[PDB]
């Protein structure tokens, strides 16, 4: 499973160390508090944060950037139907999302590697069953 927790952990130093370190960006860090946003889980169908991201990135549940990057762009899908393409709010996830693609990247070599492997351990796990 070890290629899987290097992985995530790659994914993880991310989160905290690109994504939420963006200015202003503490609206992102946790699930919305319907006490103090009333309507966003009548707008907003499939929530998301950069908490549940972390919790996720724990459980294992990404491996690939594809599935990792859904859930990123999920958040600012959302901050463009509930507060509009010009918010604040919009312009923050814009540079959550844009520094996550953009570190992906620098990590490129690396990250294509361990997903290739992290498949390989799938099917020598599937060639026993
Ligand atoms: C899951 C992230 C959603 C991003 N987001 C968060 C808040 C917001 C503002 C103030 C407090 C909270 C909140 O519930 N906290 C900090 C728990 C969220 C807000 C207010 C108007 N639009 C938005 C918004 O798009």
């Amino acid at each position: 499973d070890d290629d899987q927790v290097a992985f995530s952990f790659i994914l993880d130093n991310i989160v905290t160390q690109k994504m939420m370190a963006v200015p202003d960006s503490w609206p992102f860090h946790h699930p919305v508090n319907k006490k103090f946003v009333p309507d966003y889980y009548k707008v907003i169908v499939n929530p998301m944060d950069l908490e549940t991201i972390r919790k996720n990135i724990s459980k294992h549940k990404y491996q690939s950037r594809e599935s990792f990057l859904d859930d990123v762009n999920l958040i600012l899908a959302n901050s463009v139907k509930y507060n509009g393409p010009e918010s604040q709010y919009t312009k923050t996830a814009q540079e959550i999302v844009n520094v996550c693609y953009q570190t992906l990247t620098e990590y490129d070599e690396h990250l294509t590697q361990l997903e290739k492997d992290i498949c390989t351990a799938k099917e020598a796990a599937l060639e026993e069953a």
